């Protein structure tokens, strides 16, 4: 995914919030 945050290779994109998302 490519919302509006950064992450490390290997991590998965999952829903963390209602308006914003995050990694797992």
């Amino acid at each position: 995914c490519g919302g509006g945050f950064s992450c490390h290779d290997g991590e998965t994109c999952c829903p963390t919030s209602q308006t914003t998302w995050g990694c797992c």
